[PDB]
């Protein structure tokens, strides 16, 4: 059994007539979902509402006060731009609270069930600061969700892998003060957002960062998961693996200049799979919709069989 945590009102996350990060992206995953032979596998849950979860006891453990009325502030007031890149809707902080819910949910139901969860979320998170959402992203939805789990029975320690193309700088940002969590990331670099350099460990050696150069494949990323990646989450043990799965290092994503293909990340579940802890996938980048679909069918389908 897979889950999946969707809703169509993460559709209505407003960004432009022809900005990258459309409600598409979920609709094409959606559809290849219920299209794949294994489609009877796939459980589907509707988020919790906000009206009945409120996540901001969560969300404001990472972001700032001040940055969340403003947010809330320039939705209800009509939407507009965050920065020339990340516009917001009138209703994109309730849509942003709602793709938390969905991730908190999936921590829920990764320790209930011990099966996979995605969380089919609009938008996405992992650059979003403390401060400020950016590239695309208003809320850390992986973050805020990994300091979730630390307050739940069973978990002490969580473990973030982060292999969207970009630097998750937000996520580094939000948990790098946290003893209790790891994050490792696969990047481009040079690549948005200019951060993440090998060296950066954080002080409680709780950051690792794998900057790869642009024309990377399967077979660099593959070596990475299995000589850096495998052995660095396995060394700390965690509770619980959150993968930021963004899919943007594709060679067909329009974002970036990375050369993976759709089946590969089939090959990272299955990395991820060594790990004796349940996993949460949250998407965050990826943004040709035909790729992004496939990616997202070999991301999960190693736990189909
Ligand atoms: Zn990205």
């Amino acid at each position: 059994m897979i889950h999946l945590i969707y809703s169509d009102q993460f559709l209505d996350h407003g960004t432009g007539r022809s900005h990258p990060e459309s409600a598409r992206r979920l609709t094409a995953i959606a559809q290849a979902l219920k299209a794949v032979s294994w489609a009877n596998q796939i459980q589907w849950h509707e988020p919790t509402a906000i009206a009945f979860r409120d996540p901001l006891p969560w969300v404001r453990q990472l972001h700032d006060d001040y940055y969340l009325k403003e947010l809330q502030k320039l939705a209800e007031s009509g939407g507009g731009y965050w920065d020339p890149d990340t516009p917001v809707s009138p209703q994109s902080f309730d849509v942003a609270l709602l793709a938390v819910n969905a991730c908190l949910d999936g921590v829920d139901l990764a320790l209930q069930t011990k099966e996979p969860v995605f969380a089919l979320v609009r938008p996405p998170g992992h650059h979003a600061t403390r401060s400020t959402g950016m590239g695309f992203c208003l809320l850390g939805n992986v973050a805020i969700a990994a300091h979730y789990a630390l307050g739940l029975a069973g978990i002490k320690k969580v473990a973030i892998l982060d292999w969207d193309v970009h630097h998750g700088n937000g996520t580094e940002y939000l948990v790098e003060e946290n003893p209790q969590i790891i994050y490792c990331s696969l990047h481009q670099d040079p690549a948005y957002p200019g951060t993440g350099q090998a060296h950066h460990h954080g002080r409680h050696q709780n950051i690792l960062n794998i900057p790869l150069k642009p024309g990377a494949d399967r077979r660099i990323y593959v070596q990475k998961f299995q000589d850096v990646v495998l052995p660095y989450l396995q060394e700390f043990q965690p509770d619980l693996l959150i993968v930021s799965a963004g899919y943007d290092a594709t060679a067909k994503d329009p974002l970036a200049g990375m050369n993976l293909q759709p089946q590969d990340y089939k090959v990272f579940s299955e990395f991820c799979q060594q790990l004796p802890c349940p996993i949460l996938f949250a998407l965050e980048g990826g943004y040709h919709l035909q790729t992004l679909a496939e990616s997202v069918v070999a991301t999960l389908e190693p736990f189909a069989q």
